[PDB]
C-alpha cells in the first residue's frame, strides 16, 4: 500500500511555504513516513519531489554520518556481511532497518536549520 500521486501532491502543497526542517514541516513528513511505512527507495522519491538537489544533498551528507554512528555502533537487526543499511531497509523481511532508516531519515533532514 504504498502513497499514491495525490498523496504527494497534498503533502508537498501543504507545507509549501514553511521551510525544510520548520515545525509543520516536521510533523507532516513525520506523519507521513509513520503512515504509509515505505522504504528507502520511496523516502528518496519523496525527498526528491519536496527538496532541491541542494537540500538533498545535504540531507544526503547528514544521513550518511547518522546511519554511520549508528550501525558503527552496532544494532540488534543489522548485520554488516549482507549489505549497506540502504538495502537491507528495502528488504520487506527487516522492518527493525526500516524504522531505523525512517528515524535517520527524520532525524537528519530536521537537522538542516
Amino acid at each position: 500500500r504504498p502513497w499514491q500521486m495525490k498523496d504527494l501532491q497534498a503533502i508537498k502543497q501543504e507545507v509549501s511555504q514553511a521551510a525544510p526542517g520548520s515545525p509543520q514541516f516536521m510533523q507532516t513528513i513525520r506523519l507521513a513516513v509513520q503512515q504509509f511505512d515505505p522504504t528507502a527507495k520511496d523516502l528518496q522519491d519523496l525527498l526528491q519531489y519536496l527538496c532541491s538537489s541542494l537540500v538533498a544533498s545535504l540531507h544526503h551528507q547528514q544521513l550518511d554520518s547518522l546511519i554511520s554512528e549508528a550501525e558503527t555502533r552496532g544494532i540488534t537487526g543489522y548485520n554488516p556481511l549482507a549489505g549497506p543499511l540502504r538495502v537491507q531497509a528495502n528488504n520487506p523481511q527487516q522492518q527493525g532497518l526500516r524504522r531505523e532508516y525512517q528515524q535517520l531519515w527524520l532525524a537528519a533532514f530536521a537537522a538542516l536549520p
